[PDB]
């Protein structure tokens, strides 16, 4: 059986420890079922992003890689193509990113969106805002509902 | 759930600290339900300008901006669009800000309208005349009933 | 190598044919080096967004969909973020498309700005004013040196 | 709701102290109701004019920028243009202001009508002749039958 | 370049016929350098009245909104603000509408001033006593020389 | 430059054409440097009190509006205050206008001065010995160091 994962970190090959670092952090905030990519998801890329509520892009150094230009790209465009669930893509800033060395590609596709940052100060207020119950239980209900579709295409073959 | 929120100060990234601090000032004076920009919008602004009653320009060295020539010009073009509430738009002049350093261009966009400033030692009245109930009831009702048509529309796809 | 547009009309993809007739009735009115989203872009949208001076936000009907949305969103944040040129976006109200019939969520976005419509009969000195040649050779100098600059960051590398 | 006031002093903004001082000054004299134009009515200056009975022009140093020059044509304008009370505009003169040092153009559009000043010992008669009771009510009745046809004129729209 | 404009009428939209149609009954009369609020300035207004010499409000049936009474309000906070010149603001009165449909809140904001009506036989006489040439070249010289200012703040950044 | 005028007929709104009828009977006199107070000063009224030898003041059917009477007491107060020249005011009654016919305050205001009126068969001595040419050069020789001083205080500023 499939899992639901409340939040993903899409992140480079040398960048699970902080993948880590934050996802703890958020879970010590009260946010349940974590998820970074590769640790439950990499056993492609398009299996996480549908089995994801909210996409984390956590901007780094080594994110700069026009591979994470290609994930980000395909991203934006399911989570346009998908039903619902305007905002689901929250870019972040860890402590070991500096807010101007933000890669030039990465960046200007994030540049119309918020940003999680551990800089500033309100992080608990914008994780407790962002990360709001019931449209977190309302993503959860719609995804159900489309894994229950797929299941049915899957049973018509 | 959508919430309705009393006032908003606009203001520009590093400005959240006396943000919140004229905030809780507010929030001492007797009006409930504060709000700031980055605090419970900024998980655009439109999203925060149709969900606020009376809108708190927060003139700072730090406004002088272009973006915040936008805000300004957007929550003005939109007040006007919107049916009645003549006067929601509440210029601010906090103490880190003096009169004669207000920016040329948010200035001159806020030239003709009263200004709101802890310089003045008339500002317990000036909030308690400018928030006067009825009015603030008059148009937590008009917001209910504008969203109330927005979820008909909603509704109606 | 890369080439400089005057103008961008950004649009859905059941839009081409007015898209193209618009550009055509524009290139008609002494605007040269004209463009449209599907036809000199598509072989992402950040791609036509640096590469254009004055961008085009066509209303119309199928542009009430969010993609249109996310890209009116980006294309403000990017222009706000760039140096210069604060009016480069210019809405547009073909015939096709009513004054009244706009989309809730686009038309809010282009709420305070000026708005080109063929309904009006003053189009000839709104398209003469709206794109004068010595604003339009600042921006092209602008855009020049901005793609020296970033062939020096490629070089960096 | 709106409510009447007795009497109305427009000054400029480096007067206020002066201004409620005058104020109280009044209220200990036994006239009701009192008004000071930077305490009840900035939160522009028609809204003061239209809802307060007698109108007071308060002489002084600062108040001889073209600014109160307008607000006395107005105040006068206005007055000449509403029916009943021909003697609403009372100047006055505290002890601040000497009465040589009169405005030339604020003194001259107020040089044919009684002036109140402190300097006079006369002052307890001079109050109690000019806000005789009689008038005032017939003044407050007016206002309120003027305001119930501005509000038949809100209901019509 | 920014291009000074002798007179400068603000009407709604619906309007420009008849803006147009006084503009040109102007330039008949002698009067050099038009201009119309919707034909030179929307490619916000505050663009237009620093670059405008005499302001013309004309009274028309569409031009009760009180869109146009912020309009009101700033042109003549901005004209007290701004040094010389007391009488810019020129209001109009053309032949669709008549002097007792004026609207309340635009008429009464202009009950103290002058009224230009073609009804009137001393048309030619009225605006050749108000336009005066040697007025006029001194707002140029005004204009010019606080055009220079700014320009002298640009370079300043 | 300000114009000194040799003598003006204020009057009401719906008296303009007997207002020039007088005045052009008055040139064909032999006085020179007319004016009338709709035509040469209305582009306030202290603004043609200052600038004018004799005022006239023309007494009609439509006269006997107070703010008629405002400018009668304006003038005969501000000729007390000014220097020199005792009987400045020249009251006029046209044929329109019968002797019994008076308005009640403005003709009680004129009581106890000379009356001009053209039912009387020695206008035309009327009008040469009231405009002495000797007293009018006086009076033209005060106005002139009157705003001479004039220049001196605006130039003080």
């Amino acid at each position: 059986e499939q899992k639901f994962y409340n939040f993903v970190i899409l992140h480079a090959r040398a960048d699970e420890h902080i993948a880590l670092r934050v996802r703890e952090k958020l879970e010590a905030l009260g946010v349940p079922d974590g998820a970074t990519f590769c640790e439950d998801f990499q056993v492609c890329l398009q299996d996480a992003i549908d089995h994801s509520a909210f996409i984390i892009l956590l901007l780094t150094s080594n994110f700069d890689c026009r591979l994470s230009l290609h994930q980000v790209n395909q991203a934006m465009m399911s989570n346009l193509t998908r039903q619902g669930s305007p905002d689901c893509v929250i870019p972040f800033l860890p402590l070991e990113s500096s807010p101007a060395q933000l890669s030039s590609d990465t960046a200007s596709l994030l540049s119309g969106l918020v940003r999680l940052d551990e800089h500033s100060q309100i992080f608990a207020r914008k994780v407790a805002n962002t990360f709001k119950p019931h449209r977190l239980q309302a993503r959860k209900a719609m995804w159900r509902k489309e894994q229950d579709t797929r299941a049915l295409r899957e049973q018509s073959q």
